[PDB]
């Protein structure tokens, strides 16, 4: 039976799923770890004890306990990211889409969802691996991991809540793929891990972490870097927030044992309710529980690891979307609202700058403002709005990614950089938000091929082109077809620093993606703040 697969953990029974006039197998909800419930909350993941009998892998699993966005009730643009299954601490499962007939040893792609490490689901409609698995003949896997305090509460030194447990969930899922994907026709020697936002950061973190390197072949990072300012915290900061969380829940704060015991007795929603109260600054684009630089998962500082070449050397394909800041400005900056063009005043511009660079002194704030202000037309509401979008995006995603790409490329075996600047025609979010972060995913997952989704013919073509770029790269370490008549996506080199735009227009190659702004963020500003 094509829908029955025997693994080292037990037999699983998938389901025949229809996809673009055909069908494929889908093994949904396969457990890869023991439910992190009870005294297991905050602890490292334990492997899923093998089971007797057949595991029903015909339906999606529960989503992990997480903060749910309710800013725009009923709005698809926001709810399309919210959990679409019952939330549960028992959420460490993975889904696999297998081509029919079951392949023998084909390329495997493992998707790691984003969501600032505080949210995310593998079951979202935009993450349906159906189209990519079918169109590209790949075994597509989507894993899950604990988010929020559940996956990142860090009381370093403690065995009960060491921190980084959400990253270990990812690793365990990767371990399970390593050990069993062969039974689904996947080639364990050719596994490409790919993710967006916190998932992209995660991908880079697995490239860095010694304990994860051997579990995959290549990597794809979309709008995420392990070095993003919001993707990790020091062990001191993690401990600080863990205690403050306990303080929010009236916990005995005399010992880690009592803090952790208290936190474990709290219902999931209780931790989620006060989750955001632990942030150190009035800021945007900062999340409470994220990976901690523990000296275990990450041997030393990300920067030193990057400098020394202390990371997995392989091929990587990565990039960003044009407007990486609009989302967090809409949700937290004064003057922005979903239903207006959000033209920003000078007053709100400076308030935004302050929210964007949390612990920057006045001089730092001045450096940012001068850098992003057109003094010939400083009251231009559209320029002030777009200027803020750039500040938030550059600082939080684009420039950190550029720093990582340049550091990596020095030791890597091939880099491919893209700049996705096509706004989906059916995008429900306002126009001012632009090519919003996360809206390239639908193209990566081939949603534009489904006519009912209302995409243009051009968008379907772009989707197919992106999917083939992703799959060909995952399969060969090069997004380009060996000897083809199509425009060639050049390799990013330390010298040339080439990249391509990803849109419905004919491929165009550029160099030094936002160098001007990134020299400011990566070189100048850090030096300024260090001195002051
Ligand atoms: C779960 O597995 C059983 C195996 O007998 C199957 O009959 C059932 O239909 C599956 N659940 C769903 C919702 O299909
Ligand atoms: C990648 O590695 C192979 C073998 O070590 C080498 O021949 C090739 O030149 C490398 N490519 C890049 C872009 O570094
Ligand atoms: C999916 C994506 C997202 C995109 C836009 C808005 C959200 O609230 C979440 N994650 C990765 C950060």
């Amino acid at each position: 039976s094509e829908l029955l697969v025997n693994t080292k953990s037990g037999k699983v029974m998938g389901t025949r799923v229809p996809v673009l006039s055909s069908h494929i197998s889908a093994f949904l909800g396969i457990p890869f770890a023991e439910p992190p419930v009870g005294n297991m909350r905050f602890r490292r993941p334990e492997p899923k004890k093998p089971w007797s009998g057949v595991w029903n892998a015909s339906t999606y699993p529960n989503n992990c306990q997480q903060y749910v966005d309710e800013q725009f009730p009923g709005f698809s643009g926001s709810e399309m990211w919210n959990p679409n299954r019952e939330m549960s601490e028992d959420c460490l499962y993975l889904n696999i889409w297998v081509p029919s007939p079951r392949p023998k040893s084909t390329t495997v792609m493992v998707w790691i969802y984003g969501g600032g490490f505080y949210s995310g689901s593998s079951t979202l409609d935009v993450y349906n691996g159906k189209y990519l698995a079918y169109t590209e003949e790949v075994v597509l896997v989507s894993l899950s991991y604990r988010v929020g305090a559940f996956g990142f509460l860090a009381l370093h030194g403690s065995q009960e809540a060491p921190g980084n447990v959400g990253l270990l969930d990812q690793r365990m899922a990767l371990q399970w793929v390593h050990d069993n994907i062969q039974f689904f026709g996947g080639d364990p020697k050719t596994v490409t891990i790919f993710g967006e936002s916190a998932g992209g950061a995660s991908v880079g973190m697995h490239i860095l972490s010694p304990g994860s390197r051997d579990l995959f072949r290549r990597a794809i990072l979309q709008s995420g870097s392990p070095n993003c300012p919001w993707a990790s915290v020091s062990v001191a900061e993690g401990r600080r927030r863990a205690v403050e969380l306990g303080r929010n829940l009236n916990c005995n704060l005399n010992s880690d044992e009592e803090l952790i015991h208290c936190l474990r007795e709290k219902k999931p929603q209780e931790l989620i309710d006060v989750e955001w109260n632990v942030l150190p600054f009035d800021s945007i684009f900062r999340f409470s529980f994220v990976p901690v630089i523990d000296g275990e998962f990450f041997p030393t500082s990300l920067e030193s690891m990057l400098n020394s070449g202390n990371f997995k050397k392989t091929q990587i394909l990565l990039g960003v979307n044009k407007d990486e800041g609009s989302f967090f400005l809409l949700y937290g900056a004064p003057g922005f609202s979903k239903d207006s063009e959000s033209k920003i005043s000078r007053e709100d511009f400076m308030s935004g700058v302050k929210l964007s660079v949390p612990h920057a002194n006045d001089l730092g704030l001045d450096a940012v403002t001068l850098q992003y202000t057109d003094w010939m037309d400083d009251n231009n509401g559209i320029k002030n709005r777009d200027g803020l979008d750039d500040i938030v995006g550059d600082h939080n995603v684009i420039c950190p990614l550029m720093h990582f790409v340049n550091k990596y490329t020095k030791f890597g075996n091939g880099t491919y950089l893209y700049f996705f600047n096509h706004r989906a025609s059916n995008l429900v979010w306002p126009e001012w938000m632009g090519v919003i972060h996360g809206y390239e995913i639908e193209f990566v997952f081939g949603l534009p091929l489904v006519k009912e989704l209302n995409y243009t013919a051009e968008e379907e073509a772009l989707s197919r082109r992106i999917m083939h770029y992703w799959a060909t790269f995952a399969k060969t370490g090069n997004p380009n077809e060996p000897h083809s008549q199509e425009s060639k996506w050049p390799l990013f080199t330390t010298k040339e620093q080439k990249f391509i735009d990803l849109n419905t227009e004919p491929m165009k190659v550029h160099q030094r993606l936002r160098v001007q702004m990134c020299v400011f963020w990566n070189q100048f500003l850090p030096k300024l703040l260090n001195a002051t």
